[PDB]
């Protein structure tokens, strides 16, 4: 016989108090991008990007993160 | 004979107060791509950008994520 | 027979009071990249840039992670 | 017959203040990049990047982590 | 008494052979202008550009130049 | 008594013989160009660009230039 | 009394013999330009430019150029 009791308790917090953000300012002057690739072969679960000019501005008031994998696993 | 009991708790918590956010200012002058690919082959659960000019300005006043896979696999 | 009892605990708490965040700039010069790949292969759980010029600003009120992998093998 | 008991206590307590933050300037004069890679081949859980010319301006209010891996085997 | 004499002969030759001027690509990705000018004041004879993004393709089978100011004054 | 002669003689030459001219590209990644001049106050003969993004492509044929200023004063 | 004879005689040859021009590529990464002046007071004759961000791609078949000023002052 066998038993498993897998009963995690989690009572966890994650928090910011944040004020004003205010003047983020993202100007960026436009870059030049080239790429050759004379074939190409994805095939499982693949990201990519081949070719990118990519500005991002992210303001999160927050942006608190929590990632919480479980597995169980028999055989 | 098996048992398995998998009971995890979660009273987890994830949060800001966050003020004003105010004077966020996104202004990029503006690149060039180029991309040669003479050919391509995508087979399974491919995410792909090949030529891109992208910006983006995401300000969310919380964006508070909570990834919580779980997996209970039995053979 | 086997017993296992995997109970763990968590009352952990991850926090800021970050007050004005203020006048962030980000102004960049725009760049140049060139890239030949004659051909590509990829197969498996791949993450890939090939070229990129890519500008972020990243600015969270919080900003605040918390990872917390749990796995529980039997065989 | 065996016995295992995994039950960890976790209080931990991970934090700042942080006052104003202020005046972040990030000014990069751009570069350049060049790359000849006749083929590739990549095939498990692989992250790459093979030209990149990228400017990032990461001002986090708290920004804390706190990484938590668990992992219990049994055969 | 006076007596002047302007005589000058021009017996001169301006001039190309050109053949074929073929494939000209002129391909720019657009950049970003800001001007700020509280008050202007021009007063004679004065050429102005305040704020311009411009582009020019010009592509002249010949363009031969030929300026020829005289100018006699007498007091 | 005053006697002047002013007989300049030009019989010269400017000239190309130029085959093809062929696979010009003028490719340009976009910048950014900002300015602040709170007053201006411009008053004779002023040639003037305050803010500007400018591309040319100038592909002339011929493009020989020639220039004769003469002046003659008397006093 | 007073005679002057300005007779000056130019024969003279400005040339070029210039095959194929071929494949000139002018392909720029986009720069970034600030300028502050917070009061401008131009005059006389003046050529300026404040601030700028400019390509450009001149190519003449034969571009040859010919200044030829005279100048005869009697007081």
């Amino acid at each position: 016989s066998v038993q498993i009791v897998y009963k995690p308790v989690d009572l966890s917090k994650v928090t910011s108090k944040c004020g004003s953000l205010g003047n983020i300012h993202h100007k960026p002057g436009g870059g030049q991008v080239e790429v050759k690739s004379e074939k190409l072969d994805f095939k499982d679960r693949v990201q990519s990007k081949i070719g990118s000019l990519d500005n991002i501005t992210h303001v999160p008031g927050g942006g608190n993160k929590k990632i919480e994998t479980h597995k169980l696993t028999f055989r």
